[PDB]
């Protein structure tokens, strides 16, 4: 009955663009282009879980918050929770420590192909823009 939670937030840049985390560059499933905010589970609260890990996945001081969308799905004995928060701004550059360096990209062209298919229902909403 293991349940793993995940909280993410698309950081908004100075040009209506957000920085997402990609699987570096191939050699590790390049089609898993996801976003920061992993390990929020631990033992935090639905609200403090992201807010705390946020510093861990951004480290900087960004005007980040809001909830764009949230998806809750369960895998064969593995409950995977994915929370999508709506970020509005970020000072300097996002660093934190997620494990996959990112760059300021435009979400206007987000793709369900580049990202992990495990979170399509969520992207299906924003993808349509
Ligand atoms: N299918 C799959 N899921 C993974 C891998 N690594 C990994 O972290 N995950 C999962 C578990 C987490 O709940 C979520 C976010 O990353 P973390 O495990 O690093 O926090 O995605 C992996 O190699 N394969
Ligand atoms: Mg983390």
């Amino acid at each position: 009955m293991k349940k793993l939670q995940i909280a993410v937030g698309i950081i908004r840049n100075e040009n209506n663009e957000i920085f997402i985390t990609r699987r570096a560059a191939d050699a590790h499933m390049a089609n898993k282009l996801e976003f920061p905010g992993g390990k929020i589970e631990m033992g935090e609260t639905p609200e403090q879980a992201v807010v705390r890990e946020l510093q861990e996945e951004v480290g900087i001081t960004p005007q980040h918050f809001s909830l764009f969308e949230k998806l809750e799905y369960e895998f064969p004995d593995r409950h995977i929770t994915l929370w999508f928060w709506l970020v509005e701004r970020w000072e300097g550059e996002p660093w934190g420590k997620e494990g996959q360096p990112g760059e300021w990209m435009s979400l206007v062209g987000l793709n369900a192909d580049d990202f992990p298919p495990a979170n399509e229902p969520v992207i299906a909403k924003l993808k349509r823009l």
